[PDB]
């Protein structure tokens, strides 16, 4: 259960988005976890997307709700760096470049709450 961070070193993390960058050039590198202290939303089978360089931010909102397999009464919000996305209708290859990690993903958590 640990996050990604702690599974993977740094370089071996740059070396992956690299590997990316050559064989799918076109998806942004994703990784997607649950937030430290989620209590109601269950943890995703996986963590790791590549995401289509023209899908809007608010699209993979609605996707990874959908993953989840909530209720319409579920609360759901799925940030990148603290900023919510479910209003965001920009692609995220114009996020991808702002809020990327030095190590190239870019890294979003899930939470019950927008904090
Ligand atoms: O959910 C996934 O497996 C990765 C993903 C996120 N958004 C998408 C849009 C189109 C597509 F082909 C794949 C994806």
């Amino acid at each position: 259960d640990r996050p990604f961070k702690q599974r993977r070193s740094f370089a071996d993390r740059c070396k992956e988005v690299q590997q990316i960058r050559d064989q799918h050039p076109s998806k942004i590198p994703v990784i997607i976890e649950r937030y430290k202290g989620e209590k109601q939303l269950p943890v995703l089978d996986k963590t790791k997307f590549l995401v289509p360089d023209h899908v809007n931010m608010s699209e993979l909102v609605k996707i990874i709700r959908r993953r989840l397999q909530l209720n319409p009464t579920q609360a759901f919000f799925l940030l990148v760096n603290q900023h919510s996305m479910v209003s965001v209708s920009t692609p995220i290859a114009d996020i991808y470049e702002q809020e990327k990690d030095e190590d190239g993903f870019l890294y979003m958590v899930y939470a019950s709450q927008e904090t």
